[PDB]
């Protein structure tokens, strides 16, 4: 699944985690540690929204 950033142009998909900040390819969103916020602006998991 995918999930966009509200505050800016960011998506996470899960099928690309977040490599360079040590998220595995494959890490659903649920599993995302409870620390981590975007990579691009520092928004948080509560700011993330399902996207298609
Ligand atoms: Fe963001």
């Amino acid at each position: 699944a995918k999930l966009s950033c509200k505050i800016c142009g960011y998506i996470y998909d899960e099928d690309e985690g977040d490599p360079d900040n040590g998220i595995s390819p494959g890490t659903k969103f649920e599993d995302l540690p409870d620390d981590w916020v975007c990579p691009l602006c520092g928004a948080p998991k509560s700011e993330f929204e399902r996207i298609e």
